[PDB]
DNA sequence: AAGTACAGTTTTTCTTGTAT
DNA sequence: TATACAAGAAAAACTGTACT
């Protein structure tokens, strides 16, 4: 699950939704939509993975 | 641009818009847009880099 | 013909405001 | 202070059809 994956990586970077949104260059509301199953493929997918030290690949299919 | 990059490697791989469309899970129409510069951030980005045998970063950033 | 682009409509993601 | 809801705008998707 992408939402579960984001939520877990950010909680563990010890970031907040708004703090993350900042690094990713988006809004808190986008982070939530993502974290809450309202978005499958955000436009900020690349930056987000970059801001989580992960791979777009691990986010989408966690592999 | 990403457009540039996509169009090149498409041709370099000898693929047409519709056969890349099928490798990536999209429609040629969605391909023509990205290529023709309509679309800024295609959702199939990741599927695309795999198909074009490159990376998301080079695709969006080149280098 | 076969490959590419155009158009209208619809789905999805964003944005901004707010409520728990 | 942190996260969730929600209505409308916008990006971008689809289907169909038309260039070349």
């Amino acid at each position: 699950s992408i939402s579960s994956r984001v939520k877990s990586k950010r909680i563990q970077l010890g970031l907040n939704q708004a703090e993350l949104a900042q690094k990713v260059g988006t809004t808190q509301q986008s982070i939530e939509q993502l974290e809450n199953g309202k978005t499958k493929r955000p436009r900020f997918l690349p930056e987000l993975a970059s801001a989580l030290g992960v791979s777009v690949d691990w986010l989408l299919n966690g592999t």
